């Protein structure tokens, strides 16, 4: 294929995040090399959700994110069969422990309000929490609980705009902005 | 013998688990080739005695099981002899520096309640905590001491969960569960 | 060249730190071969820069020096365009995401106060957090906020004496103090 | 010389605490090979001094003991030219940046009180905090302000009662007690 926006993923993100980036996206039937806008949000998604996971303190959190579908489950029965908190129909992104509570993690090129939207409508279990980040800096969680501190979201934020920022560079983003 | 549940053990553990239970059956004229229940009941409660050991704050807890018998009775003589404690008559799992005791560690396929009446009367000395892991997510402390806090026990019971699960879409946990 | 500045400096520094510094002279137009004295002073404020990262919590600050002038530069407009505070018109050293303000880390061979006096009027952007050190074990920083504790900073302070040792014993010293 | 003083001490220390007290006793003129006996209090005095750096916060600490002496004095030069302490005129164990003051670690056989009787009296710096340890799992510090925490210390009395038994149990602690 030859993608421009391939070798760019593969030289921002760590070769890690790339490699359960592909193997994500294939198991659903999708192809890195084309799909190339995608390949870029799952390793974008994929970042954030473990710096996230690294915000808190220690066994704070369970990754479900960059697992198979088939091992993701598995973890989720047992956190399920072990707090008593009801099963999710959709695969989430994280557990906390501290709150007791699954974590959706949301990762849009649009407002932070009207992708909460589509994936609060979209997931029927209303005690899963949510949480958005955009790429311009903004954030939006469920019950304004935005579960870690301010300088773990900062992180993310300003990792996000890097992204933009090396995207623009390369005359990319604005494909991937209006590819969302 | 080429069982079915030696193959899962070596693929479920971290090669280091399955070596010290190897071990610790070998040195108790066990064979994990044979008693394969046993080989699966010894990895995980290993696996649970160093989760546990991880939950605390650093230098929290001595950890006694995973040694060869003469080691961890060496240990056991020193603390017993540097803190004043009463030695006890059978090897314990843990010391917690911070509560001043032995932690004996259980992990039962029955219920929590059966399985501590057994460790408590085969243990003469009563100042050895007791904690009781299932396979159900339940747990059961001496004097409802938890030693840790929630977070810490929570991944060991959905990390045990798990493994029910790795069994049972074996076909390997009704024998493991009609063997304790 | 030949120089015994050279050689000292090779063998006082991590070998990453020299390589960052090499980079970041040969970047302006210095050489590292002749200018021996400029050499030595960019490992110096290359490792207080480290070490001062490296005394409050985790994820506290963002790192700036370092990096090439282009991605230094990408990861400010970053940190400003997600946090709202104002670009400064020079390069800082590194970002509180704690007190969200920039901060330049200043080393002297002079007086703490008259070396602050130049940064301050350098820089326009007063919101620009400075912090000082000096080769004597003084210290001074923006509205006497030394952002980390004592003992992270008395490690820096004694680190630049050992360094000050070093460069005497070898008869360095002197040329290095009349050369700032 | 083929001691079994020294096939033990090699098997109990790990190989960077061998080769540090190796270094130290021939600098000062002392053979490992037979003076034994030296080599293992050095052994031992050298883990007791990293476990207790390791007790306390991060950066709390400034290792000393450990260093060749040229480089151990340059250190404490820095220190006390940067926080105004008295300049010790013998070497200290480790410098407490919490507490602002020299450590100097003892080991002993004997009683925890004649030791240290005889390592103040010994040093004239009254400001140089001591802290003794016995291998009987007592221990003795000036203005009885222990520094570290409980558990911290009682990690270092159990391993000392640890090499005390493996010396027993192997004839040679009867020898190691009557040479101090
Ligand atoms: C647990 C293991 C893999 C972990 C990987 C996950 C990502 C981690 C990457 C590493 C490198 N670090 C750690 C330091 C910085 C860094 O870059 N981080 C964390 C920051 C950003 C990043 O990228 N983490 C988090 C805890 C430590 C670790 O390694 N994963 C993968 C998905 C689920 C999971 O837990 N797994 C998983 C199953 C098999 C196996 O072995
Ligand atoms: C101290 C050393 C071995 C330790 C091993 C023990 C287990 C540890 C395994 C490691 C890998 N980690 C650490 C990170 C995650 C992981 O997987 N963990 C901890 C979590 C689950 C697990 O499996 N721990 C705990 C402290 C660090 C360490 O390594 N053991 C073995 C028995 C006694 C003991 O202390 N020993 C022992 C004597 C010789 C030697 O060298
Ligand atoms: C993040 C990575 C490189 C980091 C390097 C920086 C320096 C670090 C050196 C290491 C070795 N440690 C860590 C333990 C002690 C030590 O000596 N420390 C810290 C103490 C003094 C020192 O020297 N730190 C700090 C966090 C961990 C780390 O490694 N840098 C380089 C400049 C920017 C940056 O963040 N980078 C940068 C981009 C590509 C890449 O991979
Ligand atoms: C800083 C460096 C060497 C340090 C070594 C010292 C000992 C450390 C040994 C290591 C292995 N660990 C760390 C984990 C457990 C372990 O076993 N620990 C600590 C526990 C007991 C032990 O043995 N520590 C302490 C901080 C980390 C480290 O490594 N030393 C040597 C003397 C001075 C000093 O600071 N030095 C010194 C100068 C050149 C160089 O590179
Ligand atoms: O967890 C997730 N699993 C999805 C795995 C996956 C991978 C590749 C293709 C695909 C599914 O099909 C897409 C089906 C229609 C959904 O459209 C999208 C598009 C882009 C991102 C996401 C969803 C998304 N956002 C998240 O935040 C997630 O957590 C998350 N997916
Ligand atoms: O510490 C322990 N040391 C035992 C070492 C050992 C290994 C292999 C065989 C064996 C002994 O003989 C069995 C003797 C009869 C005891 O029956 C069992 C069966 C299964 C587990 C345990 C005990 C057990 N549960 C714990 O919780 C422990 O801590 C613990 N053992
Ligand atoms: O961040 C910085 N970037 C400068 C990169 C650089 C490297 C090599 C040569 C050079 C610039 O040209 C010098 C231009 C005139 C400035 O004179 C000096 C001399 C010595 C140190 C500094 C400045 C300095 N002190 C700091 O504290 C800094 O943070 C800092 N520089
Ligand atoms: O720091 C120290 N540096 C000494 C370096 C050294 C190594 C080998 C031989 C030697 C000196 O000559 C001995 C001179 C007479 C002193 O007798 C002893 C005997 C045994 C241990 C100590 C002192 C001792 N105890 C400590 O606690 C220390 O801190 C400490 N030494
Ligand atoms: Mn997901
Ligand atoms: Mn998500
Ligand atoms: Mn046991
Ligand atoms: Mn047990
Ligand atoms: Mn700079
Ligand atoms: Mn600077
Ligand atoms: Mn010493
Ligand atoms: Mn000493």
């Amino acid at each position: 294929r030859g993608s421009h926006m391939e070798d760019f993923v593969r030289q921002c993100f760590n070769p890690m995040i790339v490699e359960l980036a592909e193997k994500a996206m294939k198991e659903y039937g999708e192809d890195p090399k084309i799909e190339t806008n995608k390949f870029a949000a799952t390793c974008t998604h994929l970042e954030v959700c473990f710096m996230y996971s690294d915000g808190g303190s220690k066994h704070r959190f369970e990754i479900i994110e960059g697992r198979d579908r088939i091992m993701a489950w598995t973890v989720v029965n047992s956190i399920c069969n072990t707090t008593g908190v009801e099963k999710p129909k959709f695969l989430p992104d994280l557990y906390d422990y501290k709150e007791n509570r699954f974590i959706e993690i949301g990762v849009t090129r649009r407002e932070v309000h009207i992708y909460y939207l589509e994936k609060a409508n979209k997931i029927k279990s209303e005690k899963t929490h949510i949480h958005i980040f955009s790429f311009t800096g903004e954030e939006m969680a469920t019950k304004a609980d935005y579960t870690l501190d301010e300088e773990s979201r900062a992180r993310i934020k300003t990792r996000l705009f890097t992204i933009r920022q090396e995207m623009a560079s390369r005359s990319l983003w604005d494909s991937f902005r209006q590819s969302e």
